[PDB]
C-alpha cells in the first residue's frame, strides 16, 4: 500500500489547488469537493488508474454537469439469481437501438465520427438487483438531450424485448429515469460496502453524416491497454481511444 499512499498524498496536493469556493469531482472518502478544469482532468485520471491497478480503496464521483457524456444506469432483476450473460451479439443491438435515438435527436455534428459504447456491470447484487452501466463517454451532449434519449429508451419496445429475453424481470422499470443527473462513479472507485463495476466489453461505432444508413458496430480490442478510468470518464476530452464528439447544446439555457 506504500505506493498507494504516495499517490493519495499526491492527489491531495494536486487537487487541493482546485478546492471548490463560493463543482465536478467529489471525494466522498474525504468529503472534499473540487472544481477541476478540463486541462487538468487527464492528469487526475492518470493518477487514479495507478491507484486502480493496485486495488486502492477510492470513492471519487464525477458530476455529469449540464453537458457531458451519456450514461445509462440499469438496475435489473433477473429470472435467476446469477449475473446476466450479456453476450456480445445482444449488446451490439443495444448499441444500435441507443444510437437510433441519438441520431433522431438531431444533435450530432457533421462528418465522420467514432462512438464508443462501454458496458460495466456490478460484480455482486444489491437487494436482488444486478446493475450495469452503458457508458458513451466521448459523445458529449446536453442534459435535456439525455432525458430525451432516456425517455425514448424506456418506451423502446425492441430494448424491452431484448432485456426480457435475457431474463430481466423488470424491463419497464430497470432504466433509471434520472440517469442524466446522477454523478458518474469513476471506474476504479466504489462505496466501501460495495464492489466496483467491472468492464466486460466495449463497442466501436463509426458514423458518417454523409451515409447515415451505414452504422458499423465492432467490439473494441485491448480495452485494458488504455487508461480505463480516463476512457470511461463522461467529462474527459483528452482520451486516446475515446475521442470527443461534441453534440449541439444551448449551454446557458441548459443550466437555467
Amino acid at each position: 500500500l506504500a505506493e498507494v499512499q504516495a499517490l493519495e498524498t499526491l492527489l491531495a496536493r494536486e487537487l487541493s489547488v482546485f478546492l471548490t469556493e463560493p463543482t465536478n469531482i467529489i471525494n466522498r472518502i474525504t468529503g472534499k469537493t473540487y472544481a477541476l478544469p478540463s486541462t487538468e482532468l487527464l492528469r487526475f485520471y492518470e493518477h487514479l488508474e495507478q491507484c486502480r491497478k493496485q486495488g486502492a480503496l477510492m470513492y471519487f464521483l464525477e458530476r455529469q454537469g449540464t453537458y457531458s457524456g451519456l450514461m445509462l444506469d440499469y438496475d435489473l432483476k433477473l429470472n435467476t439469481n446469477a449475473a446476466p450473460s450479456l453476450e456480445s451479439s445482444v449488446l451490439s443491438r443495444l448499441c444500435h437501438r441507443i444510437f437510433v435515438h441519438i441520431k433522431n435527436s438531431s444533435v450530432l455534428p457533421e462528418g465522420s465520427h467514432k462512438i464508443h459504447f462501454f458496458f460495466t456491470l456490478k460484480p455482486e447484487a444489491v437487494q436482488g438487483k444486478y446493475g450495469f452501466h452503458v457508458l458513451i463517454p466521448g459523445l458529449k451532449m446536453a442534459a435535456s438531450t439525455k432525458k430525451s434519449i432516456i425517455a425514448s429508451l424506456q418506451h423502446d419496445a425492441t430494448v424491452q424485448k431484448i432485456l426480457h429475453e435475457q431474463g430481466v424481470a423488470n424491463p419497464e422499470s430497470c432504466l433509471d429515469p434520472h440517469s442524466a443527473s446522477v454523478p458518474s462513479l469513476l471506474y476504479g472507485s466504489s462505496k466501501l460496502n460495495h464492489r466496483p463495476y467491472q468492464l466486460k466489453t466495449g463497442f466501436e461505432l463509426v458514423f458518417d453524416s454523409s451515409d447515415p444508413d451505414y452504422i458499423p458496430i465492432h467490439q473494441i480490442k485491448n480495452i485494458e491497454s488504455y487508461n480505463l478510468v480516463s476512457e470511461l470518464s463522461l467529462t474527459n476530452e483528452q482520451g486516446s481511444l475515446v475521442r470527443p464528439v461534441y453534440c449541439a447544446a444551448d449551454i446557458a439555457a441548459e443550466k437555467e
